[PDB]
């Protein structure tokens, strides 16, 4: 691979999926789209139907047990997994996506990050052997307590959420890197269905504005997700702003 | 539109996307394709670029106060939110995704598959300006505590995980349904790596199965996830299981 911007902290990220079509989606289009064409993010996809042998191309199995669904076929799957492991080389960690995983949150997404190569394994139907889990996953994550379809868009999601990490992707050490909620936003018009924009933001006024927004922040995260602040030990400045919006809100 | 199957709680979901492209990554592949072929989702979107009036089809504008980032332009997305309201008729729910929006978990979704209409607004750059929020915007929510490039894969995740709902989808009142993390699952072969499958779900004993698979699902909530069990009224069946598993594990 050849080009002319800088890629130190490249990422490459091995993909198990039966629909490696749906990662188009974070390939072709927008910042991870860039990311990809300049070689800061490498994306490259397994797909088990490939690694079957019968006429059909068979890749779920019944469970044990019964049950209605069916789980994904142990030997398509295992050497998908295998052959991605055999092009990643060494130090690749493999994680397996589902709701059973450590719920992702920021502060994972960087630990996530400080791999240069990852393998992100899909699951559909009912999910993966167990035995697969205990024999090659390094790590199970969730993106959130709630069922989808399939690993996929778990995976785009976390290439997507790690990519910001990557330096030069972005055009990072953001504000929700403060643990808090973001501020209101205001572009133009002016006064939009009678509602103005707060007259600070106006004021050229760049200190009073950093105060403005970090207050916003601060009664935001206040109103709206009182428990995130309990993780932080607030400023000083922090301290007296969130004082002053909760005494503006009584 | 026509067809045999079914559709009686079929979904209308319109979506306001600079990139939508993305949604094909739903609508043509797995369950959620297999949906929207057999009418039971429709995903119609919209794209802001098309609603502009300049030359470079601008989309972004600058911040009111500075700060290094853009905001989604306020006419071009106005716009094509009041095209998909006049589309959607009456009834239809408008969901801004971000960080700051409501957090999303498998009731959340069962609450937002009851509309049968929904709009999904998608912010790219640095969000959209606060009055189109206060003005157009029903519902804020956020798939999970993490930033993403924009709002489209959360969008995604939400389509698909209220996808699951619309009877038919499925070939639901699930496992995760019970408020429990997911029993290990097995197939074929009956040893991999010198692993071999528990017994009891080769017994065809189908009462010890279901009470193996409540008492893993159990143990792994308690191990994993101890929170989620707090939020629960334990069966008299479950609490003998969780105890049962306690005891063992110690
Ligand atoms: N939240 C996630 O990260 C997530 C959600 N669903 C996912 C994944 C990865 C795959 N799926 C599908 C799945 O696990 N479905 C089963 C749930 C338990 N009962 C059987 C269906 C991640
Ligand atoms: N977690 C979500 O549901 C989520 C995450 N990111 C999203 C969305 C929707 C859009 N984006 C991008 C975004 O909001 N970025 C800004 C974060 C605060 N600072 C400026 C960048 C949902």
């Amino acid at each position: 691979s050849s080009g002319l911007v800088p890629r130190g902290s490249h990422m490459w990220i091995g993909v198990i999926s039966l629909f490696p079509e749906m990662f188009k989606a974070i390939t072709e289009f927008g910042v991870t789209g860039r990311a990809v064409k300049h070689n800061l993010l490498k994306v490259e996809c397994w797909n088990p139907r490939d690694f079957t042998f019968d006429k059909h191309k068979t890749v779920d199995d019944r469970p044990y047990g019964g049950g209605p669904g069916m789980l994904m076929m142990v030997q398509p799957l295992r050497d998908a997994i295998h052959t991605a492991k055999a092009a990643a080389g060494e130090g690749a960690k493999v994680i397996y996506l589902s709701p059973q995983g450590r719920k992702l949150d920021q502060g994972g997404v960087t630990e996530l990050a400080q791999n240069q190569k990852l393998i992100l394994v899909c699951g559909r139907y009912e999910g993966i052997d167990e035995r697969l889990i205990q024999t090659e996953i390094d790590e199970e994550w969730s993106i959130g307590d709630y069922v989808l379809t399939g690993g996929e868009l778990p995976a785009m999601t976390l290439i997507d959420a790690v990519a910001r990490f990557i330096p030069g992707v972005l055009g990072e050490e953001d504000s929700f890197a403060d643990g808090l909620l973001d501020c209101p936003h205001y572009t133009r018009p002016e006064v939009l269905e009678g509602l103005t924009v707060p007259p600070v933001l106006m004021s050229g006024h760049h200190e009073e504005i950093r105060k403005w927004r970090l207050k916003q922040s601060l009664q935001r995260t206040w109103l709206r997700r009182p428990e995130l602040l309990e993780g932080l030990a607030l400023t000083d400045e922090q301290r007296k702003l969130l004082k002053e919006a909760q005494a503006e809100h009584n």
